[PDB]
């Protein structure tokens, strides 16, 4: 081992770090307000169609609760 | 033992003494540097991921304890 082979691999782990790291955050908050509104996008069918039909707005609630006749 | 032979011993230590050493703490400096960076680069990428996902800033801390859902 030589004291130019070190040096070499120091200089090499310098210029391999310093690699600029982009902001990543907006892209982050940007897929979760999509995926919000992805979410919460299709309930607008269910109360549109639960008010079509008669269904009280009241009555239309979220759940996993098997939906009945007059409750949705 | 002629003194012709001591006095060549002599002047041969003394030129294999005055052998000029350079300077060498730069490098020792220079590679803990890099160390130093390249120990505390990767952990960018556990703050930027623990926030990703959610968890506390106050949460992320540095230690070999198991990470939880919530703390990191």
């Amino acid at each position: 081992f030589t004291l130019i082979e070190l040096m070499i691999v120091v200089a090499i782990i310098g210029i391999l770090a310093a690699i600029a790291i982009p902001q990543y955050q907006n892209y982050v908050a940007r897929s979760e307000g999509a995926s919000a509104l992805a979410t919460i996008n299709p309930l607008k069918t269910t109360v549109e169609e639960s008010l079509s039909r008669g269904i009280a707005g009241s009555k239309i609630k979220i759940g996993t609760t098997a939906s009945t006749a007059t409750e949705t």
